């Protein structure tokens, strides 16, 4: 008779849509420096805006974030490699995430959506990312959400 309630692990999973769940809350994700939007769910990305031209024209790189404004929301866009020839590092990631954020409360977003990041066994382990988003965020006061569908 109790309900589990512990600090941290401020993340949530839901199912279902990922797009088409959420009415006010920007995406987030992590991309390619050469916009290489063409493996994993960073495909969709690429079809619902596929604004390639649009964020290269940011001419951003690993430990930036890019900023896209659709309709009413901005799209962010974290860049830990430069191009798939290049694995994913921890390092740049944590990063990334600290670049991003500091947009939300520049603005004032305290709401946003993110699907499963961390592609490959070896690779990566979510495990891993799902922590560095509890310590980036583990000062701030935005809301974040893991869809997986």
């Amino acid at each position: 008779g109790s309900s589990g309630s512990s600090g941290g692990s401020r993340i949530t999973y839901v199912k279902g849509d990922l797009f088409a769940c959420p009415k006010t809350d920007s995406l987030a994700h992590c991309i390619s420096e050469d916009c290489r939007m063409g493996a994993g769910i960073a495909v969709l990305f690429k079809k619902k805006f596929g604004g390639v031209q649009e964020l290269l024209n940011q001419q951003k790189k690993s430990g930036e974030v890019a900023v896209l404004k659709r309709d009413g929301r901005y799209i962010y866009y974290l860049i830990t490699k430069k191009r798939a020839s290049h694995k994913p590092t921890y390092e740049n990631l944590q990063k990334s995430l600290e670049a991003m954020k500091s947009h939300c409360l520049k603005n004032g977003v305290t709401d946003l959506s993110m699907p499963r990041i961390g592609c490959g066994l070896d690779r990566l382990q979510w495990e891993n990312v799902s922590a560095m988003i509890e310590e980036v965020f583990e000062a701030t006061d935005i809301k974040i959400t893991v869809y997986t569908l």
